[PDB]
DNA sequence: CACGTTCGCC
DNA sequence: GGCGAACGTG
C-alpha cells in the first residue's frame, strides 16, 4: 500500500524538481535553508504553521549564519517558490500569492500580507514521524546544495547533525 | 530606497 | 518563456 517510503520519494521528486537560482559555482541556498528548518521543526514536533515575523526572523538568521554562495536575509523568495511548488501553505492573505520573480514587491507583498505559513502538512507529518523521509530528503539537500560547503553549523541550527552527518571514515 | 531591468536555466 | 533571483539607476 501507499507507504511512508513512498511519500517519501514523492515528497523528493517534487524537492528535486524545485529550480533554484545558481550562482557561477552552484545552487543558491535559499530553498534547502528554508526546506531544512522546516525539516527540523516537524522533526521536534513542533507547530507546523508560523506567523510571517517569526518565520522571517527565523529563516533570516539561518540565511545570514549559512548563506555561503552570497545570500541576503530575504526568505520572501524561499517561501514564494516552495508555495509555487506545493510544498509550503500561505494563509492569511488576500488575493493570489506572487511567484519568487522580483524583488520589493515581494517583499513588500509579506509586509503587507503577513501569511500565516509553514511547509504542507503531508510532509510536515511525514517528517515528523519518519526518519527515513528526514534522513532521505536532508541527503538530497546536501548533496545538491551544499558541495563544497561545509553543512554541519546549518544541520545545528536545525538540529538534524545526527541525520545529516553520513560516517566516511 | 524603490523600481524596472537583467542574469541563469529548465 | 517563466521563474528564482540580484542589481543598476536613478
Amino acid at each position: 500500500p501507499l507507504t511512508d517510503t513512498d511519500r517519501s520519494e514523492d515528497f523528493l521528486r517534487r524537492v528535486r524538481g524545485l529550480k533554484a537560482a545558481r550562482t557561477a559555482n552552484g545552487p543558491r541556498l535559499y530553498q534547502p535553508i528554508t526546506l531544512l528548518w522546516a525539516v527540523g521543526r516537524a522533526r521536534r514536533g513542533e507547530a507546523r504553521t508560523l506567523a510571517w515575523a517569526d518565520t522571517d526572523e527565523a529563516i533570516g538568521a539561518l540565511l545570514k549564519r549559512h548563506g555561503a554562495r552570497g545570500e541576503r536575509p530575504r526568505p520572501d523568495y524561499p517561501v514564494l517558490a516552495l508555495h509555487r511548488a506545493g510544498l509550503w501553505t500561505l494563509e492569511g492573505h488576500v488575493g493570489e500569492v506572487p511567484t519568487a520573480h522580483g524583488d520589493s514587491a515581494l517583499r513588500n507583498w509579506f509586509a503587507e500580507q503577513r501569511p500565516v505559513g509553514g511547509l504542507a502538512e503531508p510532509f510536515h507529518d511525514l517528517l515528523h514521524r519518519s526518519g527515513h523521509s528526514r534522513v532521505s530528503v536532508i541527503e538530497a539537500l546536501l548533496t545538491t546544495y551544499f558541495a563544497g560547503l561545509d553543512p554541519v553549523p546549518l544541520l545545528e541550527d536545525t538540529g538534524l547533525y545526527d541525520e545529516g552527518h553520513h560516517h566516511h571514515h
